[PDB]
């Protein structure tokens, strides 16, 4: 039983690190020149403060028996940071580069003050259910870009903006961790999970029908 | 007892009164009906309206919370309606577009809304279910509100009452009266704010109302 | 005894006078207004959102809310009191008749919304559930608020010119912001720490800005 947990968040984790090479086609356009026109730099950072919440809430002293959340989240967090880091250097137009760097700071300073806030503030086990409500409305949050995206497919009756190789490995991903926080019992990591199995689900299904026809 | 009776007229007379609201479509409906056209309107609404409907509806339920039900009533009759809706909006939707939108979003909702519902019961033995599907179904409630003050920016904007009958507007004055009434009696937070501030808001949409019909 | 109290009072009333200049911000505003009388260049939301904020902040305040919560009722309805003035002369001198029923109509709103949420917190929760409650409204409302001068930093970073976003307002916040996180601090009350801890390091971000 503890076994198939365990092995569960190996997969999903592991899953995880497919769908973090999935910006790597912007960051091959970086030479000539990063804005990227038509796109906007920002999400990427967005994206690493989620995880580094996430991070916050996988961390023994704020859940305990929940380990390996902290493991995705923190090498997936790593790999956000090099990512605004190789950013800002070659960020187009100072001002660009002032503002990505600001919003780093803002995200970086902030959530140093919610992971002191949440261990000085707060006693178990009200410590992990503020930081697992925090985490459950970050990752919810961040479900915004592939409903567009999928809007998007709706609209064009085409794949254009839309691969699979993403899709279906965060499909895996999502079931896999729904399935670790079902099993643990956790709610906050279920339920977006699920949601994301969903959206997921939705996509996989769309991408039949436009890959089709 | 008179409380018992009291807080059962309280319920239907919210349900009554919100029985036009859930109606109010049906013009709109006529007339997409009519030249079996949704070029001209969308259709979206009644989408984030289902959802709504759902989650209070789920609320009603006597597992997450007891001795509630018109709720469940009013958001069970309201939720078939809207279902009715995007249904035949979406058979007669005009464009592949516009028909595979509604679709995915209907799709979205109802298993969106599952999970919900499934994880409420699941990982929440009482009371923090009913804590829970409440918050929940008052952040849905509250949020459904944005509409009524758009519509009352574009009266205040226009000049004009076209875009805000009296009819409907005193209806759902009524309705969210009547069930702020329903919360307060049964000292449920999770009923009486919502439809508290749709009260108000009923209210302020009454007098906008009167203040630019009559010239 | 320990020196809890001491420096606790102490950074309440420190941090209210440092809070001061915040609220006379738009007072050149009313002014360069007042000479107008148009408010056609101004609109006009912001001095609501904000009275609405000083009143939840107010409440919280209250001994009915709260008990030892003192300085906060003090600076926050300090700042509703200026705010309902400013909303008074803004919508008198209001250009347009749109704009004056605009603003009246959410001044209504705001107003009856705020004593409604009162009422409930009041009647529905009973302690400590209700400080809990108002707290995070209180919260989610000061946080909400930091979404602007975040919006003028903006303006400036992409825009090179430094107009708007004056040294002192930015180091007056600061301090008011530190100050109300130490306060926060000590009482241990994560609802006044957190907003003003964050509002301290929106104040740093803004005062390394000025060195542009
Ligand atoms: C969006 C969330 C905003 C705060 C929501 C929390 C409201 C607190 C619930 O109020 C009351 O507390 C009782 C316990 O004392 C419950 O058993 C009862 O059902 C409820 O009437």
């Amino acid at each position: 039983y503890d076994i198939s947990c365990f092995a569960a968040g190996l997969a999903g984790n592991i899953f995880a690190l497919a769908l973090f090479l999935s910006p790597v086609t912007t960051f091959k356009r970086i030479l000539k020149a990063k804005s990227t026109e038509r796109f906007d730099g920002l999400p990427y950072l967005f994206s690493l403060l989620n995880c580094l919440i996430c991070l916050w809430y996988g961390l023994p002293w704020v859940a305990d028996g929940r380990l390996l959340v902290a493991t995705v989240n923190g090498i997936g967090a790593v790999f956000q940071l090099a990512y605004i880091c190789l950013f800002i250097f070659y960020a187009d137009s100072r001002k660009t580069r002032m503002k990505i760097i600001g919003l780093l700071v803002l995200v970086v300073c902030g959530f140093a003050l919610v992971s002191h806030a949440s261990v000085f503030f707060f006693d178990q086990p009200l410590r992990q259910q503020f930081v697992g409500a925090v985490s459950m409305a970050s990752l919810i949050s961040m479900f915004a870009s592939p409903l567009a995206v999928m809007g998007v497919v709706i609209r064009s009756e085409s794949v254009e903006f839309m691969p699979f190789y993403l899709s279906l490995s965060t499909f895996l991903m999502s079931a896999s961790f729904a399935l670790y926080g079902l099993l643990l019992r956790d709610f906050f990591i279920y339920f977006p999970n699920g949601l994301g199995l969903i959206l997921g689900a939705m996509q996989l299904a769309l991408y039949a029908y436009y890959s089709s026809n």
